[PDB]
């Protein structure tokens, strides 16, 4: 026990295994139905982890993840160990899928204000995580979800940590770490260490993705050259319809001196002000 408050009884959960809605390196994600305490049926997303010594680490992870709670951070609904043996991670269903795919979709019409609002939401989610001394390491539009109410959830963390799109990652050959090179702070490219200050660099990249509606960053600088491009002081350019003040905020996030970058509390303030004016 001690993980009992995280536990979901098997007969209280249906996983719709024919309906794959996501795939990461650590397992598939399926549509599911959970019967809550209320006795109401709710839509969930279920994560099937394929890959006994490491079982107790999973229960360990479930409880710490359960303690995190915020409107803009992905929440853990529960975990279900079945007779199958494959641990199941139960998370709320995100109607609009990941934020990058939502904005790239040409049939969607998010407004400039919408896009700035998504950004603010992440800033808020990230503010809460940095206060709990949590470093994300992989903040990006592809790793934020969008629910039915246009609420952004910072995901890719705890039991949901994975690679869902291999395309942008280098996997280090010695340490195993995923390295999303084009979202990485300069100092992270050099030392492979990550901080809240490097999260801030990445949030900057995320804002740029928002104001370009999911364009690939630095499409013409190869991976290797990214380090000298940044050492040369060069940075991503202002997208066409990105307000001047917001771009200034991006540039702040990319200052070569980590200490010189704003904190997420400071980013929430500047961006709320931008969001509310005009
Ligand atoms: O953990 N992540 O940050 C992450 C990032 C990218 C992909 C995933 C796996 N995809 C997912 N992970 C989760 C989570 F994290 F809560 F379990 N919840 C999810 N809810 C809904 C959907 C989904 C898939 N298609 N759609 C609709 C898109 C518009 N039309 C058709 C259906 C929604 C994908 C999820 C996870």
């Amino acid at each position: 026990q001690a993980v009992q408050h995280v536990v979901i009884g098997p007969s209280s959960l249906i996983v719709h295994f024919n309906e794959v809605i996501g795939r990461g390196h650590f397992g598939c994600v399926y549509h599911g139905t959970l019967l809550d305490n209320d006795g109401k049926k709710i839509h969930c997303a279920v994560k099937s982890l394929n890959r006994i010594g490491e079982v107790s680490q999973f229960l360990t992870e479930g409880i710490i993840m359960k303690d995190f709670s915020h409107p803009n951070v992905l929440s853990l609904l529960g975990i279900c160990l079945r007779s199958e043996g494959s641990p199941l991670v139960v998370l709320p269903y995100m109607k609009h899928g990941d934020l990058r795919n939502f904005i790239r979709n040409e049939t969607h019409n998010p407004t400039v204000k919408d896009l700035i609002g998504f950004g603010l939401q992440v800033a808020k989610g990230m503010k809460y995580l940095a206060s709990k001394k949590f470093v994300h390491r992989d903040l990006a539009a592809r790793n934020c979800m969008l629910d039915e109410k246009f609420t952004v959830k910072v995901a890719d963390f705890g039991l949901a940590r994975d690679m869902y799109d291999k395309e942008y990652y280098s996997v280090h050959n010695k340490t195993g770490a995923k390295l999303p090179v084009k979202w990485m702070a300069l100092e992270s490219l050099q030392t492979q260490k990550f901080t809240t200050k490097s999260d801030v660099w990445s949030f900057g990249v995320l804002l740029w993705e928002l104001m370009t509606r999911g364009a690939p960053p630095y499409p013409d600088v190869n991976t290797f050259d990214i380090t000298v491009y940044l050492l040369q002081g060069r940075r991503l350019l202002q997208p066409e319809y990105c307000p001047d003040p917001l771009y200034e905020v991006m540039l702040k996030c990319w200052h070569p001196k980590a200490e010189m970058r704003p904190s997420f509390s400071e980013l929430v303030s500047r961006i709320s002000a931008i969001f509310s004016t005009f």
